[PDB]
């Protein structure tokens, strides 16, 4: 198995392995894999080497680094200086960003070496399926321990379940969006959007999220001694394929066995039906509105982010579905028209886009973790969810609940 | 002197003294200090010191807070279970909260008692009347959160709240020689508090801030309402790097103000302190400044301002505090005035840019608010710290502006500010 991120920082750090090592067997591990998935846009060896090399001069004079001397990619949205983020147009292959992103540079500063850029599909049979695919893919193939993502859609947590890896949406506004450009967004540093952290483990998703968040973020906390859990399978106008609900009913059984309540059912549930249309029509803003139209957007938004206030102070977290299915085939469909089938049924495609919401518009934390595998293999991931600025929270109850479907 | 917050949390922690005893002095204090000032205009007195009781109950079985048993008021805008909110003179005084506000709930958790509520003065009162500044009587508190600096000035309680979109955290603080913080947009919640302004929820650029006599209380405090961690002082070098920023546009400054700040700022230079009067790097406050009295003015609204002057405005104040990030990038704090003048007599009538003379010169109002602006465009934490008295007695207090999320840093510069000003 591929080691971790902070596996390889402990390495580089102990002088088992160097830097430049590192780097250069990520490269190998992306030209082996790469041809067959195309997982990797743009690729920056040459420089990568040399600041490969230029870090291993620096683990000479005893500087140390949490994640020192990691090989990574990321999301194309993201500026590195002296590359371009084409976005798939070919008159932006013309221009190249002056200067990193913000992420990027807390990430170099903590020793990362940024191998390349990952392809950002629109939102080998199976689909990547989303934005970030490319990442989750790059993952997944084991060519790099981590990776950076965006989500206003679950570009982040749709992406990393349909490919068995980890990922991380955040609490809005605490990783700095700026130097990453926004895919499909009518308006720059679109609201309700985040950028993310992409791994294997809940470790290195915290590590990272730590090392580029603006501000420290709370440790881990429970109202009680036992894990308090709500079940949310059921949303608006949204199917939910039975491979993915039993994975949800056997994780409930084994949290129970191990202590945890885990609530099916809650009074103080948030109105799903008003969060979901505010949510639509944000989107539709995000992907002529009147002032007062984009104003009680916000009221609504702000109104739901109470209401899951008021259920989290019963509740350390909610475990939901990432959406509805698992990897999807290739449609070319408009989206409106778009179908999709739920155990034989055809379906609205639209319709799957409450479960990202859910974090979303409340602008939660959610954790996208790996709890089984369906029936035609296919990997099933769910998101879970805790109170604002919790992430560390959602993280917990996301290891946990590896530990016990993967026990 | 009066007792800090954490002082107070000590002895009572120490079993020196009881919660109800605390209580109960702060409310005599009250009483002999209120009727000349009009400070606390709710009072909460007896299902206060039914709290304090139980408190003392739940100390008698090992149980400790950070705040605990620490007498406090808070400002009447905020909400508190069982007690009137005015919401500006809607008469809603036959309405009582069903909940405390968040704020009320996270203090109430550390142990606070809060014995009532404080008057809002208007920003630059009909259902409570007018506080009068601790120090002078004919001289404006000089804010909303007037009635809180009032009630820490006369030492009625060790700790304050308050609410912050024009320098109404700031302003009254510095009037009435106390300290206030305005955090960060955003990082204390702001829920359950009535804001003045006609716009709904939130206004972008307000915030609300604790007020205390110290700067650790108004540290303990922020932690404590605050809905994340912050990350505690941090500086580029070993010493202090400040900016003073005493000329603003079109802002006229009186000379005890620029001559206080140049003492401290000497003393600063004395500890080894590099204290710069002018820097390249200074984000325009011309632009600054054209953004922020009209967002005052949009805030105050629903011609029908159009989405896209709105989208503009975000627009315009987000690279500024990109500028203010790169000034940030040199300096640790930035050191101005609060505003450009001292506490003012109260006019009768507010015709604007009247009544503001500086140095014997008439000098327009609207411009002394370019200094408050200066921290709540960018968002930035800004500390107001006591550090002179003028000519008349009035005490002077300045801003510590930090970058985003670095109160802490503000607060620690502002503590090594008042503590050289006043060694």
């Amino acid at each position: 198995t591929a080691p971790s991120a902070l596996a390889t920082a402990a390495a580089v750090r102990a002088g088992e392995t160097t830097a430049l090592a590192e780097t250069e067997a990520a490269i190998a591990r992306i030209e082996a894999a790469n041809p067959d998935l195309n997982a990797v846009v743009v690729k920056d060896y040459d420089r990568a080497r040399d600041a490969a090399r230029a870090l291993d001069a620096r683990i000479a004079e005893g500087f140390d680094a949490p994640l020192l001397g990691v090989p990574m990619t990321i999301k194309e949205s993201f500026n590195v200086a002296g590359l371009p983020t084409t976005f798939g147009v070919e008159q932006f292959r013309d221009f190249v960003a002056a200067e990193d992103a913000v992420a990027v540079q807390r990430l170099k500063a903590a020793g990362t070496i940024i191998l390349g850029k990952t392809n950002v599909p629109p939102r080998p049979a199976r689909v990547a399926g989303g934005s970030s695919g490319g990442s989750a893919v790059a993952l997944a193939s084991g060519m790099v321990p981590l990776e950076f993502g965006s989500d206003i859609g679950g570009s982040i947590r749709v992406p990393a379940a349909f490919n068995g890896v980890w990922g991380h949406k955040p609490t809005y506004g605490v990783l700095p969006t700026d130097g990453h450009f926004f895919p499909g967004t009518d308006f720059a540093k679109s609201v309700l959007s985040v950028i993310g952290p992409l791994a294997r483990d809940a470790d290195d998703l915290e590590a990272a999220l730590e090392i580029v968040a603006d501000h420290p973020l709370a440790p881990a906390k429970r109202h009680g001694d036992q894990w308090r859990i709500l079940l949310l399978v059921n949303a608006p106008k949204a199917k939910v394929q039975r491979a993915i609900r039993d994975a949800i009913d056997d994780l409930a059984e084994r949290f129970r066995a191990q202590g945890a309540t885990v609530d099916t059912a809650s009074d103080r549930l948030p109105d799903l039906e008003r969060q979901n249309a505010a949510y639509e029509q944000m989107l539709n803003i995000a992907m002529p509105p009147t002032l007062a139209t984009w104003l009680h957007l916000h009221d609504e938004q702000a109104r739901m982010q109470r209401q899951w206030r008021r259920l989290f102070e019963t509740y350390d977290v909610v475990i939901a579905p990432t959406v509805g299915m698992t990897a999807f085939p290739h449609d070319d469909t408009p989206l409106p028209h778009r179908r999709l089938d739920i155990d034989g049924e055809d379906t609205p495609f639209l319709h799957q886009f409450a479960f990202p919401g859910l974090a979303t518009l409340p602008m939660l934390p959610a954790t996208s973790v790996p709890i089984g595998r369906d029936g035609d293999g296919l990997p099933i991931g769910v998101q879970v969810i805790a109170d604002l600025y919790q992430d560390r929270t959602a993280l917990a109850a996301a290891r946990a609940a590896h530990a016990l479907a993967w026990s």
